[PDB]
């Protein structure tokens, strides 16, 4: 029907959870009719031209941490994890997904390391625990987070922990570091090659870079509607501020870094990491509600809020779960300097 | 049957055309099975293994040029050609196929243009042609082949070609060009990494290095039977030297340059362009056969010679025309230095 009509009923949780799967799961398969193009000749044009558009560009409120707790993980991360069995705890897959990017980032105890974008740091707290001898900067633009973290390395009994306080994209420094770490960052990134330009400054010829980043295995897309059938993606951001690259979309990014390994991880474990945020927000409802009320003012405000990250769980479910995980996933990079 | 057995029907002459299609095409469709991974995740392993193995990787009879003139098209081509029509000729699609190189290596008159592995020389004479103030230098290890050349550019009153006798791999020099280009040559390069290198040496920051070889679509393998079913790999390649990198391959080679743009060329253009050869050696039969005895001696060794030339077109037919061209096709690419 019309977007606003749509809009309305959701926002009166008029819509049932199979309608709505159903609304967006038909959204996204529009998109991969929109990515998928009849020959290879015809893919990469399409994809080259996509990159060199990349090549051409040049808040207020903020959830209380007591809401995250109430809806994530123990270390509210903020991006996929990773599920050994169906039964993995998301505590449990924080973890996994933590050791997953130590190993494939070749960290090893004494070294400095740099996590940019580190949200509420439990990437920045692993590292710090695991290897006492390495020291762990986390890079964030929040106050918030920065004072969250802070608070956990005092808890923990951490003491080589910094956070820098920056928009990544205006921090200057002479600094270098032996690991940089960006998970699920760089789709926020208005222009990467100027962005892996900063970072290779940061490195040495010994550093080694990591990157993790949401993708569709064939094709890239910016997070956005296609036609006016489309209310669910300017829903979710409604700010056209959010890109999703090719799972090979960063080896066009070589100019100041050298690949030396790459990986997907199949969107199942992306699609358990929201389910399980999800089915965690449902169970503590009446909670987060109440949470929620001081600092929005209004118990409309506070079901404004919640049908928004409910419904991103519930269609970013059905994207990353889209054909067993094999369209939409996470891709990771290993390099180093040029 | 036995390999030994299938051999010896083929030289013969006792396979007829439909059989002997049929067989080639069933061991590609082997080769697929084994390339064709299940999930991205286990695709990428795969592909990254093969890129990672590379990296670690460190005559006397040539057929006379009467022979090469009867079999191949006006310039004596030996690579993929592009035929606009079904109607195209050879003579056309190779021309057709030199305008393309141009176009996409951006040659401007005046550059100076180096052509590696430059074969019967069809693309530095057309280069010369065209673009008279360009200074045209082909690379080749065959003495035969730089002879030739030298002719040709005599017969057309082209004053601006010059031919460097060398292995590649062997050859030194402080001489810069504006333009490399490597046309299916790198397929037989026992080492990318450091043949990347060596080109980069010769670009200046203004260069452009174009390279087009044979590829999957999706997956890389060297040119060599899976299997003891398998008769056709070692009988046309009885070396194991020839490697068909992915479509994507090149782009974990940015060590030392930097890509700029990358297409890929329809299979179905190498299909046009062998099935050519072989009508055409078909047609020449005769003739062929005795240009050929003087220096092969035997009617035996000259009907020998034929089958493995008439065979590796008829199986190349099949590899490249697999699913209306969308499997094994042409990559190109465009590099500048890093
Ligand atoms: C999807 S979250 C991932 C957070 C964390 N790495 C994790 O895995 O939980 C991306 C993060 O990047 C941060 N971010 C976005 N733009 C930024 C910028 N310009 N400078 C610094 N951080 C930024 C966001 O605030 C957010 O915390
Ligand atoms: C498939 S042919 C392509 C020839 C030519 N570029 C064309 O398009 O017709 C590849 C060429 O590379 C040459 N070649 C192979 N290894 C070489 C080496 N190490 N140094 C120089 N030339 C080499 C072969 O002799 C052959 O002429
Ligand atoms: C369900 O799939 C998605 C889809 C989009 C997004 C996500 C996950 C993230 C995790 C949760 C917080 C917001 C994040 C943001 C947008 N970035 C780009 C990546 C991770
Ligand atoms: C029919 O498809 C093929 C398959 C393999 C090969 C070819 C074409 C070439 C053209 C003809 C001469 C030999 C060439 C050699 C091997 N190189 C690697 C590429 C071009």
């Amino acid at each position: 029907e019309s977007i606003g009509e749509i809009m309305g009923k959701l926002m009166q949780g008029e819509i049932g959870d199979e309608e709505l799967s159903k609304r967006i799961k038909e959204i996204f398969g529009k998109r991969l009719q929109w990515g998928y193009k009849p020959t290879h000749q015809q893919q990469l044009a399409f994809n080259l031209d996509f990159i060199k558009s990349l090549k051409e560009m040049d808040e207020t409120y903020e959830l209380p941490s007591a809401f995250l707790e109430a809806a994530f993980g123990k270390t509210i991360k903020q991006s996929g994890c990773y599920f050994k069995d169906e039964t993995t705890t998301i505590d449990e897959a924080e973890e996994a997904s933590h050791e997953l990017y130590c190993e494939r980032a070749q960290i090893k105890d004494g070294q400095t390391v740099l996590d940019i974008g580190c949200g509420q740091g439990g990437l920045v707290l692993h590292i710090a625990q695991k290897y006492k001898n390495c020291h762990v900067t986390g890079l964030t633009n929040s106050k918030a987070q920065k004072n969250y973290i802070l608070m956990q390395a005092e808890k923990l009994q951490l003491s080589n922990v910094d956070v820098i306080l920056a928009d990544v994209t205006k921090h200057e420094s002479d600094k270098t570091y032996d690991r940089i770490l960006v998970i699920e960052t760089i789709e926020h990134m208005k222009n990467i090659q100027l962005f892996m330009k900063k970072l290779s400054t940061w490195m040495t010829e010994d550093s080694l870079l990591f990157v993790d980043h949401i993708c569709h295995k064939t094709f890239s897309h910016h997070f956005e509607a296609i036609d006016e059938d489309d209310w669910y993606s300017g829903f979710i951001f409604p700010k056209g501020c959010v890109t999703i690259l090719s799972a090979s979309a960063l080896l066009y990014f070589q100019d100041d870094v050298t690949i030396l390994d790459h990986w997907v991880v199949n969107g199942m474990h992306m699609a358990r990491s929201v389910d399980a945020w999800r089915k965690k927000l449902d169970k503590n409802m009446e909670l987060a509600r109440e949470i929620l009320l001081p600092g929005l003012g209004s118990k409309e405000a506070v079901n404004g809020v919640i049908t928004h990250i409910r419904t991103f769980c519930m269609g970013g479910y059905e994207q990353f779960s889209y054909n067993n995980g094999e369209e939409w996933m996470v891709a990771q990079m290993l390099f180093k300097k040029k």
